[PDB]
């Protein structure tokens, strides 16, 4: 029998800095290498100290979001890592653009110097490195997102990275022995898409109707363009809103460039990034509008601990200006999901289709992940013909499996 070891260095019982180590029959693989959106500098990095970069044969990146590849430039240009790295074409493209803008660990120089060290891979195409065969499936979630299936000595493991089944994620016909899957939404169930878009539109409407400024923080394109389509349509069907502008930083939406390139007048809707409001325009606008109860913000994506958007949802009496000033939070705050992750029914169905004897949960808040684990254990705790062990390792903790 051969022993297989899986160990999160990031995203273990948390969302952020996804980086999971896999060790089997002499090979070592790293799955993702991102940073924690809610942490600063070196503290926002996975615990790559526990390992020797030089011993990593393969590095696979699921998608372009920062919590999955935010720390790559650093890893590639500042450690003893001399292995091979792979991404899908689109992922790599958006990588340079996205990580660059992130540069407001490494520098613009390092990023451009890592591009050469990153190989691309097409979907449904088998690649081989050090006796490790791998290929990817569409993950849904975002453009270019991939779920890597890995095979070593006949043992197969599927890593979902981040995925959605609502472009929908493919369900592999090839059954893996091990499944590493995201736990973002835990046991939550997503509300009907139509009810979601209606509540989103009615909330935006309420804000501008009372003379308010409505802020909609969004990232690169995790749903940005989709929301613009929803609002524009709604505006078309409501002539009484034609004089209320909608800016994006279509027939009713105009593009904005900066807080210095737009007039902040009467009621309006402004969709700006970053989605989690740590800095940038979304944060500046929030700081300029938070004291007026007529205004409102609508968080349309999942927000990691440590971020302003997440804190705002706790409905604090006051907020902290980037400059350190204290401002009262009077604008309304609403949360309507559009982050594109699977909910419990979708995760459950995915796992039921593949029936992996071993399921390893990552990328989920501790408590959310614990309920998912329990609910999954409960699902197969009844039938004795399907044995599935669910693991929820903390960062640094290893899961050990023996094969053959
Ligand atoms: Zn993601
Ligand atoms: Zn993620």
């Amino acid at each position: 029998s051969d022993q297989l070891l899986i160990r999160p260095l990031g995203a273990g019982q948390e969302v952020g800095r996804s980086c999971i180590i896999l060790e089997f029959k002499g090979r070592k693989i790293m799955l993702d290498c991102g940073i924690h959106p809610g942490l600063e500098g070196m503290d926002a990095l996975p615990y790559i100290d526990l390992i020797d970069p030089a011993e990593i044969d393969l590095l696979l990146i699921s998608h372009f979001h920062l919590d999955h590849c935010g720390a790559l430039p650093w890893f590639l240009q500042k450690t003893s890592f001399k292995g091979r790295t792979f991404m899908t074409h689109a992922t790599k493209a958006i990588y340079r653009w996205l990580l660059s803008d992130y540069v407001k660990l490494y520098t613009e120089t390092d990023l451009e110097e890592s591009m050469d060290k990153i190989e691309t891979i097409n979907f449904h195409e088998v690649k081989e490195v050090a006796g490790i065969k791998f290929w990817c499936y569409h993950a849904g979630h975002v453009l270019g997102a991939a779920m890597f299936m890995i095979e070593i000595a006949g043992v197969k493991l599927l890593y979902t990275g981040d995925f959605s089944r609502q472009m929908a994620a493919e369900i592999p016909n090839i059954k893996p022995d091990i499944l590493i899957i995201e736990s973002t939404y835990g046991t939550h169930i997503h509300e009907k898409r139509e009810e979601r878009e209606a509540r989103f539109c009615n909330t935006v409407h309420d804000i501008v109707n009372r003379g308010g400024r409505g802020l909609i923080p969004v990232f690169a394109l995790g749903r940005a363009q989709e929301l613009l389509l929803i609002l524009d349509e709604y505006w078309q069907n409501h002539p009484e809103l034609h004089d209320i502008p909608i800016y994006y930083a279509f027939k009713h939406i105009s593009n904005l460039k900066s807080m210095d390139h737009f007039d902040d007048i009467g009621p309006s809707v402004v969709m700006a990034s970053p989605g989690m409001m740590q800095s940038g325009l979304s944060r500046e606008l929030f700081e300029s509008w938070c004291t007026d109860k007529r205004n409102g913000v609508i968080i349309a994506g999942y927000c990691v601990e440590g971020t302003l958007a997440k804190h705002i949802m706790s409905e604090p009496e006051e907020i902290t200006t980037m400059s350190g000033q204290k401002l009262p939070l009077k604008m309304s705050v609403d949360y309507i999901s559009f982050s594109a992750h699977t909910d419990y029914q979708q995760t459950s169905e995915f796992i039921r289709a593949l029936k992996p004897p071993h399921v390893i949960l990552v990328h989920g808040e501790q408590n959310e992940m614990a309920r998912l684990k329990a609910a999954l254990i409960r699902e197969y705790e009844d039938n004795d013909e399907v044995h599935i062990e669910v693991h929820n390792p903390r960062n640094t903790e290893a899961v050990t499996l023996n094969f053959r």
